[PDB]
């Protein structure tokens, strides 16, 4: 279609590999570009860790208020929020918020630990019907984004369907779902990514990811004013290990998608 021609052209102009999946919940139509190719998730995986903990809280009703100690040894490479609570505690709710809204890597590692390891995060994905997601490592090594390495990858199509189920569907309880949406809507790291390609009147909840090989990702739920919501996943990775982030590519893909509606 027109939109696939333009996404192909954008990809060609960028020098990298672009993966896009859009789900329009109005008619359950999908637009896919490299939709079944694997991409490194980087920090977009944090949505799955947070949702898994939310699912646990449906039975352990007080789980999110459980304090978790932040020790110096827990600190890894990017801990904007956990750093503020070293030698203190954060609740599982505060860690989930920090992982999602600030992409805090220490928070993510605490969520993985709560789930019994990366296998516990992957297990939740399987439980909600995502056969494609795989989490293999903890922070920060899950961001190595090595070409062809299947570790810590998913496909755009799979992530779009799963994000739809978590935020708009009923993979989570009503309170848990609302909490996840609130967290995503309050993301602080997404201004230059999908959000930048869309009308300012639209409400967006998203989770960015960045990693080696110039990997630049964003997954978003989008609420246009007076219109059915959309789920948009944009994955981008590059051939040079030290390539710079290209958030502009995600903005541009979002703009191209938005134009076609
Ligand atoms: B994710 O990708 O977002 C930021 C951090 C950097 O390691 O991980």
């Amino acid at each position: 279609s027109a939109v696939q021609q333009k996404l192909a052209a954008l990809e060609k102009s960028s020098g990298g590999r672009l993966g896009v999946a859009l789900i329009d919940t109005a008619d359950n139509t999908q637009v896919l570009y490299r939709g079944d190719e694997r991409f490194p998730m980087c920090s977009t995986s944090k949505v799955m860790a947070a949702a898994a903990v939310l699912k646990q809280s449906e039975t352990q009703k007080q789980l999110l208020n459980q304090p978790v100690e932040i020790k110096p040894a827990d600190l890894v490479n990017y801990n904007p929020i956990a750093e503020k609570h070293v030698n203190g505690t954060m609740t599982l709710a505060e860690l989930s918020a920090a992982a999602l809204q600030y992409s805090d890597n220490t928070a993510m590692n605490k969520l993985i630990a709560q789930l019994g390891g990366p296998g516990g995060v992957t297990a939740f994905a399987r439980a909600i019907g995502d056969e494609t997601f795989r989490l293999d490592r903890t922070e920060p090594t899950l961001n190595t984004a090595i070409p062809g390495d299947p570790r810590d990858t998913t496909t755009p199509r799979a992530m779009a369907q799963t994000l739809r189920q978590l935020t708009l569907g009923h993979a989570l309880g009503e309170t848990q779902r609302a909490q996840l949406v609130t967290w995503l809507k309050g993301n602080t790291t997404g201004a230059a990514s999908i959000r930048a390609g869309l009308p300012t009147s639209w409400t967006v909840g998203d989770k960015t990811g960045s990693g080696d090989y110039g990997t630049t990702n964003d997954i978003a739920v989008i609420w246009p004013q007076g219109r059915a919501p959309l789920v948009l996943v944009t994955y981008f990775t590059q051939p040079q290990q030290n390539a710079e982030s290209r958030r502009d590519v995600l903005a541009s893909a979002a703009r191209i998608i938005a134009e076609g509606l």
